[PDB]
């Protein structure tokens, strides 16, 4: 009976998080591709402050910010396995590592393709170091969520679709430095929800090339 | 029966958030002042990744990141009014605006005292604009949480203790531009939990002066 619309833009790893969370919890929804150059009345109505995607509109009410949206989904749709742990301590740990993806993985990945020379080299090193910290957190578990896809998996795994772009522009190989991280991503990709939610790495790379041309930083 | 320790550093608005949340929910705890130049074994044990305060140690388990800690406190101690709304939509809105404090209020406030000239002027303008957006969200309610101190109040109000420093270094007057925000802060300060948790603005300013001397940016 519920009305669910996702305002999104295809190459966004932030949008991919929400696509994955909706799929993982079996939520039926309408996907709406936004033109971010000419933002729709709906996007402006629903996210007046940030004017960004993704935005989830559920029964006429908007939820903004990808990680906030994933938590909302977890709290609202309950007829599947939880994405966040029920134990408060474990839940706080999951929040810590999901945030870490925003603060380190996204930020440093962005520096890899937007910067050059020594600054870019530093970003690559810090990016790899950050993935290594996540490998440590994963430990011997198959997923960050344990035996199923959890909040941290949803936060992180969409960035795999950007790895080829980071590697090609930055000139490095993540599998060589972080084989456990890559094994983990490939394991996640065996799942239909993950493979359907994540975009093609070649297409994402071509999108980043378009941005580099736009900003004159090839 | 529970063991609670807060690792903190007195002028930190992030630590003040946790001090306030613990007070608001009536949690007994031991406050531990950290020297961030010579970090203690305990801090290094409890926050190996970020090595930052605040850290809440509850029954031997660490919780890091101020907003994550406040949510943890809300989920664990239940014999007082909730800090976050029970309705998922309202809860997502509260998370949005608490995050906004980190992303705009803290960030822009920092630029006001660390930058000069035109860059500093831009930071002041954006800071005021951000407070105005929060005034709009407050609307006609006495607190962001409605009729009691909520998550967003805890996220925001500690920054009032830094306002005098921003105003003095940046040369502007927040009350003149944002009378509603200042009325709100003063209203919060009528509460014992808020007044006891927030530090003296003169002392905070003197701390910032120490930092400006340290970095040679007076
Ligand atoms: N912190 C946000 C980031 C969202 C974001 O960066 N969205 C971009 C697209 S990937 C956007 O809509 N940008 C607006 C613009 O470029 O005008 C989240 O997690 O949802
Ligand atoms: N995002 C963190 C920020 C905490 C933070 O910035 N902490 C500072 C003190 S205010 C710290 O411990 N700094 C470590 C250092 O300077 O080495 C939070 O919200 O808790």
């Amino acid at each position: 009976s519920d009305q669910v619309t996702l305002l999104d833009f295809w190459p966004s790893p932030f949008g991919m998080r929400v696509r994955l969370a909706l799929a993982e919890k079996g939520v039926k929804y309408e996907y709406s591709e936004e033109d971010l150059r000419n933002k729709s009345a709906l996007l402006l109505q629903m996210n007046p402050v940030n004017k960004q995607i993704p935005v989830l509109v559920h029964n006429g009410k908007p939820v903004c910010e990808s990680l906030i949206i994933v938590q909302y989904i977890d709290e609202v749709w309950k007829d599947s396995a939880p994405l966040l742990p029920s134990d408060p301590y474990q839940r706080a740990q999951s929040r810590f590592w999901a945030d870490f993806v925003d603060k380190k993985i996204y930020d440093l990945g962005r520096k890899i393709w937007t910067k050059k020379g020594e600054e870019q080299e530093a970003a690559k090193k810090d990016f790899i170091d950050s993935l290594k910290l996540m490998e440590g957190e994963l430990g011997d578990k198959p997923y960050f969520g344990g035996e199923t896809i959890g909040y941290v998996d949803i936060a992180l795994v969409p960035f795999y679709s950007w790895f080829y772009a980071y590697e090609t522009i930055g000139n490095f190989n993540i599998e060589a430095e972080c084989p456990k991280m890559i094994a983990y991503c490939k394991r996640c990709l065996q799942k239909e929800t993950v493979s359907k939610a994540l975009e093609d790495p070649q297409k994402v790379y071509d999108f980043v090339l378009m941005l580099m041309k736009k900003f004159g930083i090839e």
